[PDB]
């Protein structure tokens, strides 16, 4: 009852905000460093970071956001 409600509150009241933050919190340079392509100047570093910026932009898309929130919400409903 309680945790499920709290999960649903997160999605309904905070879900877009949280997703926005998840998306905006991604750091192309950090992600590209973990991929071994940037350092904490090579051409693949720059291309990787461009690719991550574009990944983040895909994640902002309405369809993607709505799919993610709906996925989470369906899981909230599975909390006993």
């Amino acid at each position: 009852a309680i945790v499920s409600m709290e999960c649903k509150t997160i999605v309904s009241q905070y879900g877009e905000m949280i997703w926005d933050l998840l998306v905006s919190g991604v750091r192309p340079d950090q992600v590209c460093s973990q991929a071994g392509l940037c350092f904490v100047e090579a051409p693949l570093c720059t291309a990787c970071e461009m690719a991550v910026v574009w990944m983040q932009n895909q994640l902002k898309q309405e369809g993607t956001k709505e799919k993610v929130l709906e996925y989470v919400n369906q899981l909230c409903e599975k909390i006993p």
